[PDB]
């Protein structure tokens, strides 16, 4: 009778929908990351990053991590933002190098979408056995999963750097002094995207994240235009519903507080935030047209459980008793993050959200 397995914890996805919920859901950033020892372990085993995020069984271990450790409120799909352009045949090894930089109009003119199914078969089968191990001996399933991409402009960043950066400078100027390959690149990544997000949705994805990490290293006005739009056009071509369940769809450009309105205007159900945005101004900004995601410095991680807590606190107090908050960090949990001060931040953010809630 009902229209897919029972889902035990779905407020995740119930605040990303503006609905009404007992408690403010919680997931993390990294999540599945460094702080973990048993990461560290299975990371090991695999012989690099790389050959966790490329098999499934590996993906799904880490994936599962975290969810042992803490009452978190969603799974989200192990995987790197560079499985796309990896895809398109640049080369990626592991930061991040490519064989293939994107520079010149013939590089530019190679960029196709990559054939979801054939060459990123990887990914999709990594949402399908995360399904299958959030399911009980019952059928049930335990928390939403998240799938997600990077932006068309973040991984344009690291297509034309050839590799990892601190401020992307090269690729910048190459916007300024060649706009037209610029929104050739970004034009085919945006189908990528697109295609990418929608398979993974196809596989069991219950929720999809668009990491525009770069974004905010972009001047006002370039941003709309080599970012910004990019992600509007991700958004369109986007599945809104699967599996008889609205799929809600989350943005994040780091950096990106200023372009709010602008985010929250493309058609997505939730913008995410860092840690330099008031919660309570962000929330009358967007006058509840979307679910907003953040905001928690993850620096505050290292300071002792009282002030975590406190912490913790102010976020939500600052957001105030309305629909629509998730609460996250507003960067990774860093590889240095004592385990059990995320256990103390997911048991504050939970009970003191009853108390508001
Ligand atoms: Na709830």
């Amino acid at each position: 009778g009902s229209m897919a397995q029972t889902l035990i914890n779905d407020t995740f996805l119930r605040a990303l929908l503006r609905e009404p919920t007992d408690y403010t859901p919680i997931w993390l950033m990294r999540q599945a990351g460094r702080y973990l020892p048993e990461y560290n372990a299975t990371r090991a085993r695999a012989g690099s990053f790389l050959g966790l995020a490329k098999h499934p069984d590996y993906a799904t271990e880490v994936t599962l991590q975290p969810l042992e450790r803490f009452p978190l409120d969603a799974a989200i799909l192990f995987s790197d933002i560079l499985t796309i352009p990896d895809a398109m045949g640049l080369g990626l090894d592991f930061g991040p190098k490519f064989a293939h930089p994107v520079r010149t109009e013939a590089d530019v003119a190679k960029l196709a979408v990559p054939d979801i199914g054939a060459t990123l078969g990887y990914v999709t089968d990594a949402v399908r056995e995360i399904r299958r191990a959030l399911t009980d001996g019952e059928g049930r399933q335990r928390v939403p999963l998240i799938g997600f991409s990077g932006s068309p402009w973040t991984l344009a960043c690291y297509m034309v750097e050839g590799g990892g950066s601190d401020d992307f400078r090269t690729v910048k100027s190459m916007a300024y002094a060649r706009p037209d390959l610029m929104h050739r690149i970004l034009d085919v990544n945006a189908q990528a995207v697109a295609a990418y997000l929608n398979a993974q949705i196809e596989a069991g994805a219950q929720a999809v994240m668009i990491f525009d990490t770069w974004g905010g290293a972009l001047a006002d006005g370039a941003y709309q235009r080599f970012s910004l739009d990019y992600i509007r056009r991700v958004v369109a071509q986007l599945k809104r519903e699967h599996d008889g369940a609205r799929v809600p769809a989350i943005a994040f450009t780091k950096g990106g507080g200023l372009w709010l309105e602008d985010l929250a205007a493309t058609g997505v159900d939730a913008v995410g935030l860092d840690w330099t945005v008031n919660l309570g101004r962000a929330r009358e900004r967007v006058a509840g047209r979307v679910a907003l995601q953040g905001n928690l410095d993850p620096t505050i991680l290292f300071a002792p459980p009282e002030a975590i807590r406190a912490e913790a606190r102010a976020v939500l107090d600052s957001y105030g008793n309305h629909p629509g908050h998730v609460f996250n960090l507003g960067h990774g949990i860093s590889q240095f993050t004592p385990p059990e001060h995320v256990a103390e931040l997911v048991d504050e953010v939970h009970r003191h959200s009853r108390a508001i809630r």
